[PDB]
């Protein structure tokens, strides 16, 4: 085909966990969806303590933007490196087919941009992330990473081939970091990224994160940002890890639809409890809400959750169902 | 409904790897199951060297005791916190929705219990344990947890829709601690559980256990608490790991039918080797047993099996079939 | 049966990556397929600094030789131990049925030989590695493991149970080692089996290998040893892992048809980006190449890929398809 004869189709992106708009099902034919992202390296706390990083990122966030195309869209993807940033830097799709991902087109140093083109030809949830030759670990643990969702032009499907229809969807991204430490267990802390990478590359190497997060920090995803829900909605959570397997839990609910692997031509597998996202993956759940209040949604190795970072909360609106759950006896003494 | 319509039937629980007497396939209709938990906090030796923790622990025992109930009955469980213990503690059902699993209904400080029901509508097996706010993973990685498997009303199937039954049931929980060691390597004790936190927390960071083990302790599933078949045999290991990814393996078997990630309403995995349960899920796996002797059940990190105390026996009955495996020639020098 | 009214076939096994000739469709009845391995103690240098161990091989290589079977063939291994050697040996098939895989019939001192016997009763991808009482991580993290696979008699299939035919087949092995390091940080050296024993224990429960590599050594399938296809071939990877998790990812492709966990008689997984094959396991990836250049097949914590050395290449010849993807603006500045 004479890709110039399709329709173009611009998006703007919006910061995790939020997601552009998007139709489920296709509206349209086939379309060269047109996205922008520009690169920005950017100091970021990531701790209560105010451990600050030198933090590498698509579009100014940890993760990067939640992309949304349907199967065989082709995805136009401009990416600028700013002048104000110092490193080279480049985008691998893995929903892409050649060239490394797209890595081996895309090398953009400060001042520099690029447009890449691919076509989306498999559904699923996808990560990207930045891959330059020689330093790439260093980059993707730096925060620069993010995913794409290609969905069927039908939409999803449940096991048995019916439609699944969310109300409402969030983008987690969860990220490792590895900030040096010290003989004595101190962070230690870099004047440039030369002078970093070596201690950089030895803390990645004992392969214990110092920080494991989601939405960039810890407790994002918490107090006036909770995500939220009412009873009786349809929520598809995405969720992605490009460098390190994670394992995440609604505590209080459950997946009810998850492709954990994150492939949508297959069926979903039902009524998780924790499903394993093996590093360098996107998953999605889909999950109905029947109760009301606080939920935590966790990273269920609970010291990667509740020492680490790994764990946010829902707030849920709506009414209580005692036959679900109820407190026959309050705690007492008698 | 008016639950109170409903029978009731009370189980006393069985300690661990054995499983209370109960019907794969439901031979009455929904029901409230009534389960007393008793916490115990006391000291235990974990290995073979005697080095000595305080545990935390469901009814006496680590793993805390496998529920069993049908999918649709409720759950109604007593939970005491009696005045001879010093923490705060409560309880988190994965089975369950709503409150954080239960956890927010159910915070009982010493000399004070609990009554809580929840409907159990999914079928599986699924963790428990306890969740205090502030302090869940120090309390779930000092042995705080459990399982309850949700049969459906019709029992389990293949994944042809075909019955599958099992003549013998066991539940081998697996169980991280980190025990805080010094410069030098060595293990560090203490006073009080206050005194004890901070280094349970650091130790808990380096996402390095100590000891990983079945039953709560090296060899605790080996001599004569080996686990028991006859060739022939079906039967069923339930396995659950609160916190951390296990790999289970039946050394000189195979896992028949697994459910790795635990719910019954998927069609299980056929011929297992080795198969991923992540941390924060039981799974299930089913194997009829077709030659005698000794086994070896293992976390298949043989490190993790072998030096750090994730490995019991099977020792099974009957006759040994040549066709299947024999030894041409012993070893010999020629 | 009387076994010896079989056909016998003979196998001189060949050097991984590549695997011995077969046919993936049985053109015979059952067999006895009759394999031989010599055990071979050996120094082995492993990443590009010239990090020298002594490694514990089937046949001279890491990984050990993928044998080739099919379904309910008799497999009949003659093991072989000489003198030449210093330690006591043996062989557990995770494809066998009984006596620890064959580890309890197979125990070699140096100077010995046996034979093994095994119907390969179950399809799929298996581990096989050496396992002797007492000692069984030290000799698999050493490099005692490789592959067997059991096809099915009439050969792959898809998820809708056609025929599934690949033209290349490559075997992956990758290997954790764990070399000791002092105070300092740096590795160790040995002068006797016997020696090393202790601190080789002391480095494996720290949980961190210091090597993570395919094939034998950082780099082993680059260079003139990248694997190699052309654009429209299929290609299975069969990929194991003896000991640790694993998540495989070709950079820029996909897996189109994945047993992660190995066993064929599942459907398999489709459009994987990553998957998790866990540590004691096989898997196959099934993938037609699409696009030419430079690819890189990796385990994706990226930091175990490019770090610690688990990452190869394919150098795939053919047309580029510009509509699949292509560079619209190639890097410049404006
Ligand atoms: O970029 N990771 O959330
Ligand atoms: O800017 N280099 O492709
Ligand atoms: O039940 N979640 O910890
Ligand atoms: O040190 N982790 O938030
Ligand atoms: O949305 N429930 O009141
Ligand atoms: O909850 N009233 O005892
Ligand atoms: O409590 N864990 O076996
Ligand atoms: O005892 N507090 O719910
Ligand atoms: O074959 N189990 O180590
Ligand atoms: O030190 N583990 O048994
Ligand atoms: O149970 N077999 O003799
Ligand atoms: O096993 N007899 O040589
Ligand atoms: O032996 N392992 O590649
Ligand atoms: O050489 N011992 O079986
Ligand atoms: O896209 N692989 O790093
Ligand atoms: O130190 N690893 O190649
Ligand atoms: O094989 N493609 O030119
Ligand atoms: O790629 N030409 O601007
Ligand atoms: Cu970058
Ligand atoms: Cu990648
Ligand atoms: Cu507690
Ligand atoms: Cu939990
Ligand atoms: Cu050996
Ligand atoms: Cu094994």
């Amino acid at each position: 085909v004479d890709i110039s004869t399709l329709p173009r189709v611009k998006v703007d992106l919006v910061k995790p966990p939020f997601v552009h708009a998007h139709d489920q099902v296709a509206k349209t034919g086939p379309r060269v969806v047109e996205f922008t992202m520009t690169i920005e390296e950017k100091k970021l706390v990531i701790d209560r303590e105010g451990t600050e990083i030198h933090a590498m990122t698509f579009n100014g966030s940890v993760p990067g933007p939640l992309m949304v195309v349907h199967e065989n869209d082709y995805v136009e993807l401009r990416l600028i490196n700013p002048d104000t940033n110092t490193l080279l830097h480049n985008i691998d799709f893995h929903a892409a087919t050649g060239a490394l991902g797209g890595g081996a087109l895309t090398q953009v140093n400060p001042g520099e941009e690029t447009t890449l083109r691919f076509k989306a030809t498999k559904p699923g949830v996808f990560v990207y992330h930045c891959a330059p030759e020689g330093m790439v670990p260093w980059h993707v643990t730096s925060g620069m990473n993010g995913a794409i969702m290609v969905l069927p032009r039908d939409g999803l499907k449940d096991e048995k081939g019916q439609p699944l229809t969310y109300d409402k969807i969030y983008y987690v991204g969860e990220q490792d970091f590895y900030v040096p430490k010290d003989e004595a267990g101190n962070y230690k802390k870099y004047e440039t990224p030369g002078e970093a990478y070596e201690d950089a590359v030895k803390a990645m190497r004992t392969l214990t994160p110092t920080h494991i997060v989601f939405n960039g920090a810890v407790g994002a995803l918490t107090g006036d940002h909770a995500l939220t829900a009412a009873v009786g909605e349809r929520v598809l959570v995405v969720h992605s890890q490009a460098n390190r397997d994670t394992r995440p839990h609604l505590i209080g609910g459950h997946g009810d639809y998850v492709w954990a692997t994150g492939k949508f031509r297959n069926p979903p597998d039902l009524d998780q409890e924790t499903w394993l996202i093996p590093g360098g993956t996107a998953g999605a759940a889909f999950y109905t809400f029947r109760q009301p209040g606080v939920y935590a949604y966790v990273n269920h190795n609970l010291i990667e959750a509740f020492e680490l970072g790994a764990a946010g909360h829902f707030k849920v609106t709506g009414e209580w169902n005692d036959d679900l759950m109820t407190s026959v006896v309050k705690p007492a003494s008698m």
